[PDB]
DNA sequence: CCGACCCGCATCAGC
DNA sequence: GCTGATGCGA
DNA sequence: GTCGG
């Protein structure tokens, strides 16, 4: 029910998740969540199937799907994937960061079906899930902001303590003003590092981070990526708080704010200015906005030193990250 | 009728 | 050893 | 799966 269509929105989320995991069909997996994303915020409780057919990113087969839920409570499709043994494994399994659909379904081929069959397993599995194996439950909680903003300060500090150059900015939902979040984003850049040129720039924050222990483990990490794990120090006398995933990517300097606009989102909200750009005669992407000539021939990077510098070449006014919901 | 639907890093396949 | 594909994660 | 060239 959740605000009016709860029921149908988490028959369409179950259903995107065997796309996914099990079928392996990714396009099918966004196709159910796109529509469970505009149903939820329908806000009449849908009667029939013909009413969602209305609604963008609804079509034939999930109108059918809410006829069946409406009619009856229940989707029979999605009760015997519920019982197949197979698929609920396989759905499990891709819950451990690092086992996503190819790895889940060797794992399940093998006998291999639980968080104590991978526990007993462990040469089986790569670095990242074996990460991603002893956090399983950390990795599932959400992070109240509260959290966040402490987060948030250590890693502005740590940063500040490596070099007075850097700027460091936590994106995502939380720089919206987003309550509670899934993870922690952080993109960091340097004077020195351009898209046309001094070494070690994400290596030495990382390296500091994990100094002061608040880098616990590492997923990956590259010369421009870090994908880990960090945690919040104790109280030395209250419980411990859950281990938390991190990013950090090192992004140049002049393509900063497209970024951290872009990684800041909403998705809704970038899809918008870049339709808004592109009306304009500019394109806009994660690194770059430039100018389209008459042909539709994208000419060369403009100068950004500012989200709001993008607004101004558009024509749009600035919107505060918390105000870019869509 | 039928193709679109948006890359960094770790690890494998193959040479 | 290397190059390119694949899996994965957001 | 849904949309649209
Ligand atoms: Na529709
Ligand atoms: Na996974
Ligand atoms: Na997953």
């Amino acid at each position: 029910q959740e605000t009016l269509n709860g029921g149908i929105t988490d028959m369409l989320t179950e259903l995107a998740n065997f796309e996914k995991n099990v079928s392996q069909a990714i396009h099918k997996y966004n196709a159910y969540r796109k529509a469970a994303s505009v149903i939820a915020k329908y806000p009449h409780k849908i009667k029939s199937g013909a009413e969602a057919k209305k609604l963008p990113g609804v079509g034939t087969k999930i109108a059918e799907k809410i006829d069946e839920f409406l009619a009856t409570g229940k989707l029979r499709k999605l009760e015997k994937i519920r019982q197949d043994d197979t698929s609920s494994s396989i759905n499990f399994l891709t819950r451990v960061s690092g086992i996503g659909p190819s790895a889940a379904r060797k794992f399940v081929d093998e006998g291999i079906k639980t968080l104590e069959d991978l526990r007993k397993n462990e040469d089986k599995l790569n670095h990242h899930q074996r990460i991603g194996l002893k956090y399983f439950g950390d990795f599932e909680k959400r992070i109240p902001r509260e959290e966040m903003l402490q987060m948030q300060d250590i890693v502005l500090n740590e940063v500040k303590k490596v070099d007075s150059e850097y700027i460091a900015t936590v994106c995502g939902s939380f720089r919206r003003g987003a309550e509670s979040s899934g993870d922690m984003d952080v993109l960091l850049t340097h004077p020195s590092f351009t898209s046309e040129s001094q070494p070690k720039l994400l290596h030495q924050v990382v390296e500091q981070l994990q100094k002061v222990h608040f880098i616990t483990d590492t997923l990956s990490k590259g010369e421009t990526k870090f994908m880990g794990v960090c945690q919040l120090p104790s109280k030395n006398d209250e419980k411990e708080y859950p281990h938390r995933r991190i990013d950090i990517r090192l992004i140049p300097k002049d393509q900063y704010y497209c970024g951290v606009l872009y990684f800041t989102g909403s998705d809704i909200f970038n899809k918008n200015m870049r339709a808004h750009a592109l009306e304009k005669g500019f394109t806009i992407n994660e690194y770059t906005i430039r100018p389209l000539g008459v042909t539709g021939v994208a000419g060369e990077p403009l100068p950004v030193d500012s989200e709001k510098d993008i607004f101004d070449y558009i024509q749009w006014k600035y919107r505060e990250p918390k105000d870019r919901s869509e």
